[PDB]
């Protein structure tokens, strides 16, 4: 009976009860974090991490935990992206964005509290869990930090300036940005559910090629609706997202145990209208 | 064989050491991250820690990669609360504040970053520790965060616009993460039930005495526009001697961290 749609709002229910608890003092902060939680959005990553671990293990209600933590690092991003100095976007899905709502310094503020949320359920997911959840919550740390999801915005922010991009550092600024955390949301599925050494590296490149696909899949929803589409074209584009896809496939069909799901959400990145 | 201001030239060396590091892309992040870093400050935090288990443990080198991670915490919310949109400071200590030099996008990410650096660096040590390292990752990680730190910072911000309103803005801004970094010390030096019951209410006296301290220090809102100066003086003076009564009430080498908790008293800024 596994469902995306239906997975997808079992994690907004999640998400959802979790902001809403009772607090005295700092309620601003807890209501400026649902706002950005509950706004919407596709739940990609969370998904991700419940299917990679669905491969093996059935009672993935028991991750819900690290799955959102990586929902709320996903959320702050947007909210601190957003803000005036960077992207300064007034609308997300139609909807003002956080500062818009709350004010600058509230933004920040809870940007900084939804990254310090999901170290602070990971931390005591590992406690309760054990060794294999903490090595999971360093795949996604490491994936959100420096080396990952933030140096990747900061080559974004440094190039806005140059006319001219390269190709590496264009797909450096692509890796780091948007593939780590998809890579590691599906990776730290695996790690949870204890996936083999073999698996593993099986599913190192399908997050990676899955990654690479979804970077170029919103270069194409940008344009026809510093760009792969200025340096290979429309056409080109449009031919590498399908094509990877398919490697992504052919990766999870050589995986032994419930891929299906995967596969489905797979195939709807590559059909997504945002 | 102790000494405060050697400790701090350690703590100070092992953190520029730890941001000196070659990067082929994102080397921008790296140093101004190391600018706010290496400015300067009296690693107050990250000593706390180290005195901390220092009453248990002689071999307080063993956690300086913890220490560091409080540090980075600390030190990125100066990056946030420097910001245009919080207190807009162009200066801090003298010199420029991290947007000054970087601008606002590159502060509010190299921000962003050390608390994640600290996050990361916490658990990669939980890795290799074990138990008692992973719980001391997550007093750390709950003082800095909504219901800790952030939470005081939020409060400050809405009341810019009661006492036991302002008690917690107080306590959540400041007093959190000094408590954090003196039982994180302690929990990492696997101190007993009763030795952690005595250093929180340590912890929770010393970070108080350091806010009414910092607001003293600003005449020269405020626990100074509640209670008067004179009477924040005098709950300074006072509550320090509870925390020296406290500590003297603990077997073990306490006699740094009394120190350090005079010299608290005494300081300039």
């Amino acid at each position: 009976a596994m469902n995306i749609n239906s997975l997808k709002e079992e994690v907004d229910q999640s998400l959802k009860a979790y902001f809403n608890k009772d607090r005295e003092y700092n309620k601003v902060l807890y209501d400026s974090m649902a706002y950005s939680i509950n706004v919407g959005g596709k739940r990609i990553r969370p998904i991700l991490m419940l299917l990679s671990y669905y491969i093996y293990k059935s009672d993935y209600k028991k991750i819900l935990t690290p799955a959102m933590a990586i929902e709320m690092i996903h959320t702050y991003s947007l909210i601190h992206d957003d803000l005036p100095c960077m992207d300064n976007d007034d609308l997300r899905r139609g909807k003002p964005t956080n500062h818009k709502v709350f004010g600058e310094a509230i933004a920040v503020l809870a940007g900084d509290a939804l990254l310090n949320e999901a170290m602070k359920i990971l931390v005591d997911y590992s406690l309760e869990e054990g060794k294999s959840a903490l090595k999971a919550t360093k795949i996604i740390a490491d994936a959100a930090g420096s080396d990952g999801m933030i140096g990747g915005q900061i080559v974004d922010i440094i190039n806005e300036d140059k006319e001219e991009i390269s190709l590496k550092e264009l797909d450096y600024m692509h890796l780091k940005k948007t593939g780590e955390l998809i890579k590691a949301s599906i990776m730290s599925g695996a790690v949870l559910a204890e996936a083999s050494e073999g698996d593993i590296k099986k599913l190192e490149g399908f997050g990676y090629k899955l990654g690479l696909a979804f970077q170029i899949k919103d270069d194409i929803l940008d344009v026809v609706g510093n760009n792969y589409i200025t340096i290979f074209g429309l056409e080109e584009c449009k031919k590498k997202c399908v094509n990877i896809t398919e490697e992504c496939i052919e990766i999870l069909s050589s995986i032994k145990g419930n891929t299906e799901p995967l596969k489905v959400l797979t195939m709807k990145l590559l059909e997504r209208k945002f």
